[PDB]
């Protein structure tokens, strides 16, 4: 449908932990919007299974994060494994996005990128080398303007949708505020 080189795909990890090499995802979800950040489509969100041996890697703040959220409970009952939730997002993914144009898309997303790299390297292949990090612009603005960030605010829920739609909303706010194009 609306389908183009300009759109940009955004995508939200949660895991066990801050390490790629130790932990594991647990949530997955993306978001296609036009070059003009309106949303286009949501993507599959995905509680990916772990056993108990991988959730116990988690420290108090993960386990906790991610036990009031309901994730935990969502991931222990899931039956989608990280090849199957790779296979969901990319077939979501090629309705809207060609391979290999967009930058990845979210706060802080080289972080996501390198579960990516070790955990589902065939997605990461989907997306074009750069990054766009919509906390690139919060760190500018911070010591250009700071006062500019008291108007806005996040939930920060660390349930994966919910929290690129508020990385979408954020950039949507930084348009208006700091840029001039
Ligand atoms: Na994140």
């Amino acid at each position: 449908m609306s389908f183009s080189d300009q759109n940009l795909i955004w995508i939200d990890l949660e895991m066990t932990g801050l390490d790629p090499e130790m932990h594991k995802i647990i949530e997955m979800a993306t978001i296609v919007t036009d070059s003009e950040l309106n949303i286009l489509a949501e993507g599959p969100v995905i509680a990916i299974h772990q056993p108990e041996s991988e959730l116990a890697k988690m420290d108090e703040w993960c386990t906790t994060t991610h036990t009031a959220s309901g994730l935990v409970a969502r991931v222990r009952q899931s039956q989608v494994s990280e090849e199957e939730a790779i296979d969901q997002t990319l077939a979501f993914l090629k309705q809207w996005v060609p391979e290999g144009k967009s930058p990845i898309c979210g706060n802080s997303i080289g972080q996501d990128r390198r579960f990516l790299y070790k955990h589902m390297p065939r997605l990461e292949a989907y997306f074009h080398y750069r990054y766009i990090d919509v906390s690139t612009i919060k760190e500018l603005t911070r010591r250009w303007q700071p006062e500019v960030l008291k108007e806005f605010s996040k939930t920060g829920s660390h349930l994966a949708l919910d929290d690129i739609r508020e990385s979408i909303a954020e950039l949507q706010f930084y348009r208006k505020a700091v840029f001039k194009i």
